[PDB]
């Protein structure tokens, strides 16, 4: 058992997988957490195991329920915590992290069955807080990593290559200040659909003037929740939380991923000096893996050969931030 978490989740077929007669290789048993993957048919086929496993069945809301439900009960006590997606371009990260909207209907009172994470995770936040009478306050910035170099997707006003900096933090040595990072005030329920459509917009102008192409690229997508709950007879409680949503760029792609990785390996195994310095992305996100808080990895593969190679290098990445025995075989 940990607090490090990593699961997988297996993305449904698309059409040029079909159409090019591609075959399922991948073998996805929930019950059992296991990714089985024919490597070569009947021989044999390669065994995964992992925290959770997701079949091509599974919904936007069974992930949130599963992953990201027990995650955000930490936040809204006062932890900082993350969660990542990996893995190949076309896999889902974007989907699993964010979500898409339906264009039939129009949900309102109701999630999207197609919302993703993000959204499930502001709108609990202002139900849950605002049911139990909490005096509570949302913040959430949204910057990108391309090249190791750091754009902020929200500031309505920037230079499009003017490019943030970074400087450690005085109060706490495990914390860094992005100075100039926009933080934009969530004030209702469905005000993230808005923040996000800016973060996409100033995205595709970052793509197309300074070819920061977006599967190249982590984007960072960081709630804060500050927190005064007042209950007569029992205490006044000031909690800061802070959630941090991570859409990894592609793992086709070049050290940051592998730095990301040897930190996770590292926080599981309990090995001294966690290399949090050796990129960007894990020295933002220091302060919230150092301090212990949950930390999950969402590892996005496909079902189809056409993408073997690339399943089987996410799986061994997955496997190599959290080695866990396979069961005897029945
Ligand atoms: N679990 C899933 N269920 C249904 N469609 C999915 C799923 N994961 C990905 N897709 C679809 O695959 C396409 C590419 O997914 P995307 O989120 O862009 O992957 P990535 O962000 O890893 O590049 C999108 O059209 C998306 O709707
Ligand atoms: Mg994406």
């Amino acid at each position: 058992g940990k607090n490090i978490q990593v699961v997988v989740r297996c993305r449904p077929f698309n059409l040029a997988e079909r159409k090019a007669s591609a075959h399922s290789i991948v073998e996805c048993d929930p019950v059992r957490k296991e990714v089985s993957v024919r490597t070569g048919g009947l021989s044999s086929r390669k065994t995964y195991t992992f925290d959770m496993v997701f079949g091509a069945s599974t919904k936007q809301i069974d992930v949130f329920r599963s992953v990201v439900c027990p995650i955000l009960d930490e936040v809204i006590m006062g932890y900082n915590c993350t969660i990542f997606a990996y893995g190949q371009t076309g896999t889902g990260k974007t989907f699993t992290m964010e979500g898409e909207r339906s264009p039939n209907e129009e949900y309102t009172w109701e999630e999207d069955p197609l919302a993703g994470i993000i959204p499930r995770t502001l709108h609990q936040i202002f139900e849950k807080l605002t049911d139990n009478g909490t005096e509570f306050s949302v913040k959430v910035s949204l910057l990108e990593i391309y090249n190791e170099e750091l754009f902020d997707l929200l500031n309505p006003s920037s230079d499009v290559s003017e490019r943030l900096q970074m400087f450690d933090d005085p109060r706490n040595k495990r914390g860094v200040i992005i100075k100039g990072l926009e933080e934009i005030t969530v004030h209702n329920k469905d005000e993230v659909y808005q923040i996000l459509e800016k973060g996409a917009a100033k995205r595709t102008t970052a793509a197309t003037l300074m070819n920061a192409y977006s599967s190249r690229s982590h984007s960072v997508f960081s709630v804060t929740i500050h927190m005064k709950e007042t209950t007569i007879d029992g205490e006044e409680l000031v909690k800061i939380g802070k959630l941090n949503l991570v859409d990894l760029a592609g793992s086709e792609n070049n050290q940051s991923l592998l730095t990301l990785g040897r930190v996770i390996t590292a926080l599981v195994e309990r090995t001294p000096h966690v290399p949090y310095r050796e990129s960007k992305l894990t020295r933002i996100l220091q302060d919230s893996l150092g301090g212990r808080t949950r930390t999950s990895i969402i590892a996005t593969i496909s079902p189809a050969s056409l993408n073997l190679e690339e399943t089987l290098s996410t799986l061994e990445y997955a496997h190599r931030a959290k080695n866990i025995l396979n069961k005897p075989e029945v």
